[PDB]
């Protein structure tokens, strides 16, 4: 399992954690030097456990599907909470099986439902390491509106940071102060699975994309990736979603 401890966290130790997390996801191949995530895993081995601790040393254990890096649910001492979606009820079968009580959150774990449940879009919620510490704290006590908002910060500060090295650097920057994500980062977030498909569709097409991914990213508004030499590919994206799940 991977652990992180906000107490005395700095940008380095968080980098270590994010490295550890990438290093836990199995893969068989690299596609253009990037790990390609397995199309499925089976048994309890589909799920990775993150132990997160807040500044006071309280902990939650999050469970991550190692095939897409989706958060499935989490345990706060004796209760488990899973999202209201089929994979998450599947996960429930394999993890936190000694929770005294299991709650299903009234939403599924995707950005659109979570934002509806939270009352703010992602663009208006600060992320950083202080926020992650506050999200952990929020989660230790059930409040489903508060959790929609804390799970928005938890996903982005862990999963999205493992996928994109840019976002990992955003958070590192925001280690001692929170700040809303860049348009850049929201764009990346949204494009993972499109990027992932195009990079894979480019083997045997000469590194060229069949359809060009337009990022807002850091050309203010409106960039277009069209082949694999672009740096969102050579330098940024860290993990590929297997096209069996796209």
């Amino acid at each position: 399992d991977v652990s992180f401890r906000l107490s005395g966290a700095d940008p380095r130790s968080y980098g270590m954690f994010i490295k550890d997390l990438r290093n836990a996801l199995p893969f068989r191949e690299k596609v253009y030097n990037i790990p390609l995530l397995l199309p499925s895993v089976s048994g309890a081995g589909r799920y990775l456990l993150m132990h997160l601790f807040n500044r006071d040393g309280k902990t939650i254990t999050v469970a991550v599907d190692v095939t897409n890096v989706y958060i499935m649910g989490y345990l706060a001492d004796t209760t488990s909470y899973f999202f209201n979606e089929p994979a998450a009820e599947l996960a429930s079968q394999y993890v936190f099986r000694d929770a005294r009580r299991k709650i299903t959150l009234p939403y599924s774990g995707d950005y659109e439902r979570l934002q509806i449940a939270a009352g703010k879009p992602r663009e208006k919620i600060p992320i950083g390491l202080p926020a992650l510490d506050s999200a952990i704290s929020t989660l230790l006590h059930y409040d489903s509106t508060a959790a929609a908002g804390a799970l928005l910060v938890l996903i982005q500060t862990t999963a999205e940071a493992a996928r994109f090295k840019y976002i990992e650097q955003q958070i590192q920057e925001r280690a001692y102060r929170d700040e809303v994500p860049s348009l850049a980062t929201i764009s990346l977030e949204n494009s993972w699975s499109g990027l992932s498909k195009q990079i894979q569709l480019a083997q045997g097409n000469n590194g060229i994309f069949r359809t060009p991914i337009v990022l807002v990213d850091n050309k203010g508004n409106r960039v277009q990736i069209t082949n694999v030499t672009s740096k969102v590919v050579t330098s940024n994206i860290q993990l590929l979603l297997n096209t069996r799940n796209i």
